[PDB]
């Protein structure tokens, strides 16, 4: 009826766990949260010096945190169970963290863990980096398939398929953005990946869609997938391609992580590298007042279409008084950058704004990326646990009427100090060749992906963070939704309590996604919150998974 929890009569004995540990060649880990050094029981590992080092970067996406077996990055899902900022005498508890972690070395480890979990009625969790904003990579009382260490990279000079011919990279499931970029750069190529360097490229990133500053040139991450190597729920080690287990390939390419199969690697398109044009472009209200500022943002938005259609992108911060943008202009030299920027600069000029404009040309993509989103290799990307999103259709922006509503939404969010400023990315991803995939159609009509993100506050109460959580899901996200009809919520950047997840994340694709889910996982061994087919499991008050 329900998944077993620590404390249950039916929880596996330590002998059961040892027997799994043997099968796994010693690769079972009992979860000990990284902040156990900040507490006294039950791990008896208290260390004030090490506790203090954890504090200064805890709210950053760091390699240190990503390297922990059972930790996730979300302060909200940590949920004060074993964190560096509570009383030392407060017991270091697992809470939402999995009980045991399978340190996966290949297909056999997964097959073993799946057999064990199915024999013993244990919840499977899948964790790669722990970046998930929706907690989809933790679970109380769970055995976790920890994919972080599957780091193999393989350059394929001449991938040969009817629908793709050219360079490709086969990447293990734990390969992170910075690893993918180092690997692609060394061969004279670019790969489509996230702006946050520590993000797992093969994980929930590509599986859930995956936007990039390179998307205007090469589509979303999932568009660039050639092959998925997987283990299915019943333990079959398979390869999914457009011409083999194609329905699984379709679901995995934009249908979301952690529900269809356990991914061991992906093979993806590489693209020839070269000169990359870049800029800082910033403007504020200090000379024109706030009203002209918001009209200038409205106009900046309206001016994107031709810039994006030329293969370029803007990633930018929208504040209450200033906008700061970083431009990505692949293959553009300095004269080309200038011509590309001239419409935006003329618009600001006509509105009495003196922008901050800092154009450059990088030799390669890697250099461009880490100039703007560094430092290399890990970056410095803050973790905001109340991340929401809207994919905003081009047609909304290009009509002044509907664009006014878009602008008015951004003004409203700018008044909410925990959610301001916020980042947007801009892209054109229609009419590029890619295989059939399950990527939400709003991506094709979309021009903006904006992520209003609420920071965590270690001085605030738990009740205040819980209130911020409910605010994001039931007030801020629906306000965003209503202001942008025909758009959608990016499944990777949403709140776990957001009520309209099914329609907004998946849309009309959902029936077919559900058919694929029932084909490859008929017993629903894979569960993630807001995942395809997740409505099979209820989460009770204590956090136990029970069959709906
Ligand atoms: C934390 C963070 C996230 C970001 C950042 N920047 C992004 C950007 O510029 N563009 C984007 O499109 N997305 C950005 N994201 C979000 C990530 O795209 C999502 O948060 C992804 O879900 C991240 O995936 P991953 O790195 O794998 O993190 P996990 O929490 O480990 O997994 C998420 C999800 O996927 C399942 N899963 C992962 N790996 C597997 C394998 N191998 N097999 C099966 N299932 C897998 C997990 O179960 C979970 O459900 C910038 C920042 C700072
Ligand atoms: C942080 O930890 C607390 C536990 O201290 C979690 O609170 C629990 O949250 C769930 C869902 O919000 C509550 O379940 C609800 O129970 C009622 C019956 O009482 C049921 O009718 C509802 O449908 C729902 O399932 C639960 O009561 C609550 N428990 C307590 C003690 O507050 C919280 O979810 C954790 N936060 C995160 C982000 O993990
Ligand atoms: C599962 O098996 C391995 C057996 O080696 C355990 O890993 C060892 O853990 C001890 C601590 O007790 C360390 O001192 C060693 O470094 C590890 N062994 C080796 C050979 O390196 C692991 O702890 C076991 N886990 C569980 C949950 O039973
Ligand atoms: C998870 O498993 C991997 C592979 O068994 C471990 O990687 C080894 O770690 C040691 C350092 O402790 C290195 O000297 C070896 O070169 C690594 N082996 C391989 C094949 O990469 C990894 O340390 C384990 N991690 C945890 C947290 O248990
Ligand atoms: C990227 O690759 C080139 C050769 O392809 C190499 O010379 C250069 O050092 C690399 N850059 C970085 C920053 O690793
Ligand atoms: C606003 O823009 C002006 C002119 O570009 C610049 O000098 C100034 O530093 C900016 N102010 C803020 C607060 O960003
Ligand atoms: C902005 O705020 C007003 C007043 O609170 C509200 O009525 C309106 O719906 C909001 N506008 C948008 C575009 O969401």
């Amino acid at each position: 009826s329900c998944r077993v929890l620590p404390g249950d009569a039916a929880w596996p004995s330590s002998r059961d766990w040892a027997k799994l540990n043997k099968t796994l060649n010693g690769h079972l880990i009992a979860t000990v949260p990284q902040a156990s050094v900040c507490h006294k029981s039950p791990f008896g590992q208290y260390d004030a010096q090490a506790c203090e080092e954890l504090k200064s970067s805890w709210d950053i996406s760091t390699i240190t945190h990503v390297n922990a077996p059972g930790d996730v990055l979300s302060q909200n899902f940590q949920n004060y169970s074993c964190v560096p900022f509570t009383d030392p005498s407060q017991p270091c508890q697992l809470g939402n963290y999995p009980s045991y972690v399978v340190n996966v070395t290949g297909a056999a480890d997964v097959q073993a863990a799946l057999k064990f979990a199915q024999k013993h009625n244990v919840r499977i969790v899948i964790k790669n980096t722990g970046h998930d904003y929706l907690g989809k990579s933790t679970g109380k009382g769970a055995l976790s398939l920890w994919m972080h260490n599957l780091k193999s990279t393989k350059f394929i000079k001449n991938y040969k398929a009817p629908y793709y011919k050219g360079p490709a990279a086969k990447l293990g499931a734990g390969v992170e953005g910075f690893e993918a970029y180092a690997m692609a750069n060394s061969t004279g190529h670019r790969i489509v990946g996230g702006t946050c360097p520590t993000v797992g490229i093969v994980g929930g990133y590509t599986q859930g869609g995956g936007h990039s500053i390179l998307s205007s040139s090469y589509g979303v991450a999932a568009d660039n997938v050639l092959e998925w190597e997987v283990v299915t729920a019943d333990g079959r080690h398979l390869v999914a391609t457009p011409t083999r287990n194609s329905d699984l390939y379709w679901a995995l390419s934009g249908g979301g992580g952690g529900t269809f199969a356990v991914v061991l690697s992906m093979t993806a398109r590489l693209h020839r590298d070269g000169i990359v044009g870049g800029t800082l472009l910033g403007f504020n209200d200090s000379a024109v007042g706030n009203e002209v500022y918001w009209e200038a943002v409205a106009a900046f938005h309206a001016l994107l279409p031709d810039f994006l259609d030329g293969g370029n992108s803007f990633t930018y911060s929208v504040g209450n008084n200033s906008l700061t943008a970083y431009g990505t202009m692949p293959g553009a030299d300095r004269d080309a950058v200038d011509r590309l920027l001239r419409p935006f600069l003329d618009d600001l000029a006509s509105r009495g704004i003196t922008p901050v404009v800092q154009p450059r040309v990088s030799t390669n993509y890697y250099d461009h990326f880490f100039t703007y989103l560094g430092p290399a290799p890990y970056g410095n990307a803050a973790y905001f646990p109340f991340t929401n999103s809207r994919i905003i259709p081009r047609s909304l922006v290009t009509d002044p009427k509907s664009n006014a509503v878009v602008t008015d939404l951004f003004r409203n969010i700018s008044q909410v100090p925990a959610f301001s400023p916020f980042y947007c990315d801009s892209f054109s991803v229609a009419d590029k060749p890619h295989p059939a995939n399950s990527l939400h159609p709003a991506w094709r009509t979309g021009m903006l992906l904006c992520a209003p993100a609420g920071s965590w506050d270690w001085d605030a109460s738990p009740e205040e963070m819980a209130a911020r959580d409910r605010y994001a899901a039931e007030t801020l996200q629906p306000m965003m939704d209503a202001a942008t009809p025909g758009g959608s919520v990016y499944l990777n950047e949403a709140n776990h309590l957001y009520a309209n997840w099914k329609e907004s994340f998946y849309g009309d694709n959902y029936a077919r996604l559900l058919r694929v889910k029932k084909k490859y996982d008929p017993d629903s061994v894979f569960y993630v919150k807001t995942g395809v087919g997740s409505e099979v499991w209820d989460v009770d008050a204590t956090g136990r998974l029970c069959r709906a």
